[PDB]
């Protein structure tokens, strides 16, 4: 398992690209993983409407990757869902990506629009080694 720092993941996220991707600034993806996961890669919430987030990012299994047990499955990520609970961050922030280039912003992520868009996001990335 892993549980990331704010930095760390920060320094992994600009690795696989996300600083500045589709116009979101890396601390933007920084504070969405805060609060949808507290940075938590095996983060896992099964919802009464039978759809699972799963990760870092908290992707669900509805549209986004397979677990085999969602209605309406589309798998538009191309994973298994067990991809998403990976150490290493390739797929999330694969998935990641292709949900913005699927035309949703980051507005799929509730955890983002809830408690990150609007304030001062650069502050997630403040300190940090990049």
């Amino acid at each position: 398992g892993k549980v990331f720092g704010r930095c760390e993941l920060a320094a992994a996220m600009k690795r696989h690209g996300l600083d500045n991707y589709r116009g979101y600034s890396l601390g933007n993806w920084v504070c969405a993983a805060k609060f949808e996961s507290n940075f938590n890669t095996q983060a896992t919430n099964r919802n009464t409407d039978g759809s699972t987030d799963y990760g870092i990012l908290q992707i669900n299994s509805r549209w986004w990757c397979n677990d085999g047990r969602t209605p309406g499955s589309r798998n538009l990520c191309n994973i298994p869902c067990s991809a998403l609970l990976s150490s290493d961050i390739t797929a999330s922030v694969n998935c990641a990506k292709k949900i913005v280039s699927d035309g949703n912003g980051m507005n799929a992520w509730v955890a983002w629009r809830n408690r990150c868009k609007g304030t001062d996001v650069q502050a997630w990335i403040r300190g940090c080694r990049l």
